[PDB]
């Protein structure tokens, strides 16, 4: 489990690794958030599982980082925290 | 002969009235008000000129003194409605609808700045729908050059009839003193909560129940739109009237009942205009495509 | 075609003229004058432009220069006289009637603020009959918006169709900027003035022989009385015109010249003005009577 | 059927834009700025507020955003000129004779104080030709008293038919706030620069070879004249057009182009404007005799 | 002789008695006037007689601490400094 | 020597003396000029040679004094840097 600080400053704190959804669909499972952290001012919460970058799809930390390494100025996950959708948004 | 604003103003002057406040330390503090009902004595003001009093007097131009009651009081609105103990012989103002409003309109201010006594000042209204100034829950204000100053606060803007379209609320000064940049609550809000507070005594907000943030051009490059006002919808909370009606996270609210939004503030304090158990009509735009919403309000 | 102030400005600007005073560290002082009589050169200021001068210099918006005297002054109600040595082909400003005068006209104010040159700032008029600032003995004040600054004392109220309204006499600001409260002293005191130190060479003041407060509506309220506005005699010294007329202590006088009094101050401003020898009738109340008491001055 | 300015505004306003510039400690500044070409996307602004930007970005005021890059500038006179990457759908600005304008004429600024956003203010031409401010090296300012703050640099000055008539440059102010003193180049000159720069890329300025001072009604009481409003001359620059003219030192200028001069300052600006190689008529007083001398400009 | 502040504080630094006047009406015969006191500072000066408060005739000091126990907003006082009347605002 | 000091202090530092022009005609040749004088700010220059003071035309050291006792307004020099010729 890569620490998430390395990818981007935006989301200290949070432990990423590759995990799945109920359904089997492939995505990012947070692990553990710091309290206090910029992951958990964003909203960030233990056991979520990221879906989608703006209008894409992350399977994994690589591809989230590939995604990432053209560094955009607004980082938007669509998220999954329980059976419904939220955005989120941080800088 | 010569053109003037005096005809109209002495029609209209005995309805601006003074409000002095005493609390505590003790403390005195002053500012305006506006008759609204003339048999039943009630005066709308804002809600900081009030606070913390423990007395409440009303003087009216001509030099006559009431002692004043709270009826109620909005603190996300900032307004307040006073009723006056045993009135006799008021004159009330006539209200404009503040939708017509258009920048390059002229306007007169009507006051009591630094305890001087009443005071009328004009200018002209340089823009609309102003917000994000960090002072109220609710901002939809509306902007002047008239000189307004410390005092004002709960006084009077008017239109070249004589009929109500503001409610001087705050100004932005470097040093204390006018520079020309001052906010009024539009008239058609205040005559709403002022009404709602009389009916019920305390106001019935509604609410979407979505959680969205101002939209702007940095957004739509990030979406690939050409829209760059509106609201950004992030969260629907379950089981609201959005998420009943179908919204979902991602879409972009433009038209209110068809009236198109310039800002998110703009749509916030709409929203907590209407009552609890209305229909609204939503216009949204979700992945490019754009579509009609009938929505029902919540209770806050 | 277009509505415009310049055809009427383009007649009147050369009457306003711009003072320049050396005097003793020494220093040196700017204000602004008006023209009044062109064939003997007099020249209308305030009284603390020209206060400790020791030489007097004017100064025509086409670049002339003149040396000026003082042909007298007034400490109390802050007015002095100047006369231009050698004057030629000069312009003089046209006096108005500042008793019919109302809340809501739009005026022009001209001066020299900051020692720019020329300059003129247009508003309305904001109230009348202000006091309590303070400033002089006697305060009367036309209260205006238009921007006023350091350099426009002395300098003129104008109304729409050039004539003199008043001569601009202070400000009120936390910043030492203007924030759109000037002040002005009425044309007809001025001009009253004026011919007294033509005439004489002093002022000629007349009393009445009355102390007393300035009545509220709180001692309407422990007399059981009506009126709110006026003043309150609570001495009238023995051997005045007024003892023999019939003045007492505790009753309220209501009315100058069938006028009614707005404040104590206008009444003692308008008395101080008025020649000694004069008759006048003033509009008493006592005991909830009206009446009618006829009173000669006397001199100060 | 009311009075207003809305009419004509709706029309011009889209032509004025904000301008958000980021430098370098990194720094964000804010001004306006005028579409003076929609075809090609030419904005006229002010060169302070462009000075150390490493990027330049312009809003419209229905949102869109675009990226701007410089043309040219001129730090003696202030004035930059932009243009606009990709435009599309664009409003501009009609231009007037700046040389007509006259006292008591009335103005609308539009620009963008403090951050908030468009803005609309009204005034009148305080004064014409104004300069010795010592902020630019060539300075000729309309004065006005329409409130202008921190952010209206580079904005609209307008007539009442939605005109441009000045660039809005400086004001005067004790405490950071507006005064009722502000400052704007006039619509000719900025008109002949940005020809200039469009054409060239940078100003090409006419010199006369002639080092003087201004005429005050002192040196003129010394050498016994009758004017006091021109230029003093004192060198002649060996070499140059104005020597091959005839005119020696101590002549007094009176008017250029059979146009009065009101300064020193008037002259040099105006000369400044003209392109190199013109010829210019000078109305020269030597010893109280009056002469009419044609004069080559060179190049500075 | 009575203590005056004890009637009220606005009239501290009287000394005062109950008098009579020269016609031989009873009255408030001021004895002793503080300087500096807020007595002084109204403008109570020495012989002075009070023949009213507001719109009341007091006899006695009795009858205006009787009056004065009700804390009217203000107070008027008729006196009688020389053969005439003179008010006061308290 | 005479020093330009108590002739009129606006002249300080420079060094007056009774010359002659390149035709023969009479004036005032600048000596020296002290660097930061007053005469060096107001313009002087060495080998300066005044013929002028306001409009009059003046010859002496003595007709100076005799001219600026009065204390004029301005003293618009005229002065003759070369084969040209205002202060």
């Amino acid at each position: 489990s890569a620490s998430a600080e390395m990818i981007t400053p935006a989301l200290e704190g949070a432990t990423l690794s590759d995990g799945q959804l109920k359904d089997g669909g492939k995505g990012i499972k947070i692990d553990e958030v710091v309290k206090g952290s910029p992951a958990a001012q964003a909203g960030l919460q233990k056991d979520d599982v990221i879906i989608g970058v703006n209008r894409d799809r992350v399977n994994s930390i690589a591809e989230m980082r590939k995604v990432l390494a053209a560094k955009p100025a607004i980082i938007a996950l669509q998220i999954v925290r329980g059976n419904e959708s939220i955005y989120l948004l941080m800088r």
